[PDB]
């Protein structure tokens, strides 16, 4: 009816990136998912553009944070007074979860706290660990703690940038216990409830599952659980995003395509509100051509039953 | 005519991301550039959707590396003999200057070094830096070296890959003298000239200038020069490649939009191999505003003459 049409990207999985840390995307995953709430707030976004949660469009400030610091005496921790995703203030205030792009799991992220003075240009840089489970963890409050290498390197009111590498682990107890990946943070800190959250997804239609675009995030100390699951790739939200295409329905049926026969391997429904489901039971890593690539075909109902993935 | 409509993405500048190295672009930078050679192999592509010099798709696998390493005795590095991104070895043999994604740029990149031993999972992660104007840096015959803070816990034949996050400079020598950004690495080292580079790029018609996509890489030690110019967003290249609408041209003209008030800030000239150029003299910091975007109107010749930046 003269609607904007839809559509989705082109690039293959292997050629796409995971929403929810910055790392590429290696595989498609499919499991039962009752076990568990999948409420992730990185890679939410509907399929007319609208992004949910702590979603923004940069797939390399992903898990990043930004401000200055002050050391907690006595400790090699410093806060972090954030800032925004351009080093303006920010403000609690806004109708979001935590500030975009904030990490959404429970794990002990490790990567690289750097900084320049402005006077000068002197710069520095330490290996850092957030604990997005702890009481310091208060990101919509403005402030996060680090642990660092150092007790003293660090100045204070100098613009100061956290770049995400892996997770730890904490090797002495039960492996892979941690990271948890579909355990949201308490973002304002320890028993208080989150607020403006992308909601939980569940495939509600009967023998269908939710279709997870996976990676390996690096680990850099214990034995962490690495598995990271996305509900869309960050170049499907970029490209929604600018689209900015009308659902014609709730579900667009999406058709994975091998480019080098033209024939069709499965199809899958992407929900208007942006997650993938797909007819099967049972835990499964899907084994797909290098160049296939997935393909919209058609609005569909609530009622449509997909073919046996 | 009927031929694909030529588009570019009308994502921000704030929104999308260097080519050269992974982190946001900032702003928009003109300078003139006759008295060197530009010669970036990151961040190049057609407006058609053809990759040029180590130009591949991924945002986050720019000036990563990885594969397995060994320990060289007595000091704190690590040679890492490269692999692809499915972890098989690298092939030298492919007409390509070096693996797709190596740095392009002179200079001492630090990031940490990961590994997990597949049997157990175990991981570990330490502060690492490549300089890139070493002899060892021999990427494109299949080796890269790196120098960390141990001697002894990284292990043989386990994946290992290198995030970067930052630059550094020797603070006992004049600031600002490293990375070099425009000063291409040798990438089969010592004596070896580099093969099937992307091609210098320079504003040929009077009065114009390359217009740069900028961002600051963070310093992580000493007085490191930080700018770093690209010549067209990841997003750009990511968009080409899909799209792969021929040129019908030289030159697509843009225009910059201000949605504040719907009138132009400036137009430029997206020349069909892969930049773009501006009418000014001198050095300037573009001042623009934060929804602003650039907009396809039509093809020109490269005689075309701008209205002034
Ligand atoms: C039972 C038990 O505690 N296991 C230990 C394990 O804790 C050790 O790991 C080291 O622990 C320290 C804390 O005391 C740091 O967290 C180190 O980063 C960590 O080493 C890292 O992870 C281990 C699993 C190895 O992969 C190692 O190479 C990493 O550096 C280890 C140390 O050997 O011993 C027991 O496994
Ligand atoms: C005059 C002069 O040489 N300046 C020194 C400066 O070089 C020192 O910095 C350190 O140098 C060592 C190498 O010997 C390491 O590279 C350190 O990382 C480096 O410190 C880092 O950069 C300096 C500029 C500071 O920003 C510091 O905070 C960083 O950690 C310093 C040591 O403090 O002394 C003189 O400034």
């Amino acid at each position: 009816t003269g609607s904007k049409p839809f559509t989705v990207p082109i690039l293959t999985v292997e050629e796409m990136t995971n929403s929810r840390f910055p790392i590429p995307l290696e595989k498609l995953f499919t499991g039962p998912s009752g076990a568990f709430v999948v409420q992730p707030q990185n890679g939410r976004c509907t399929t007319d553009g609208v992004l949910l949660g702590t979603t923004q469009l940069s797939p390399v400030n992903i898990c990043t944070f930004r401000g200055d610091v002050t050391h907690i005496a006595g400790s090699r921790n410093y806060t972090m007074n954030l800032a925004s995703l351009n080093w303006n203030n920010y403000d609690p205030t806004e109708e979001i979860p935590a500030p975009l792009g904030t990490p959404d799991f429970v794990g002990k992220i490790q990567g690289l706290l750097t900084q320049t003075t402005k006077g000068d240009g002197s710069t520095r840089g330490h290996k850092a660990t957030v604990y997005t489970g702890s009481a310091p963890f208060t990101p919509k409050l403005g402030s996060v703690q680090f642990s660092t290498d150092t007790e003293n390197d660090f100045e204070t009111h100098q613009n100061t940038k956290f770049t995400p590498v892996g997770v730890i682990q904490d090797g002495s107890t039960t492996h892979r216990n941690e990271p948890q990946q579909w355990v949201l943070p308490s973002y304002s800190g320890r028993n208080v409830h989150n607020v403006h959250l992308a909601p939980a997804v569940a495939p509600t239609f009967p023998g269908e599952q939710l279709l997870f675009f996976r990676s390996t995030m690096p680990g850099c100390s214990g034995y962490p659980n690495m598995d990271l699951d996305c509900l869309l790739p960050q170049e499907w939200v970029q490209h929604f995003y600018q689209e900015a295409a009308p659902a014609q329905s709730d579900v667009a049926l999406l058709r994975f395509v091998n480019p080098d026969t033209g024939r069709v391997l499965f199809e899958c429904k992407l929900h208007k509100s942006g997650y993938v489901t797909v007819a099967h039971t049972g835990q499964h890593d899907l084994v797909i051509p290098p160049n296939g690539y997935f393909r919209f075909d058609s609005w569909v109902n609530q009622f449509y039953t997909l073919a046996p993935m």
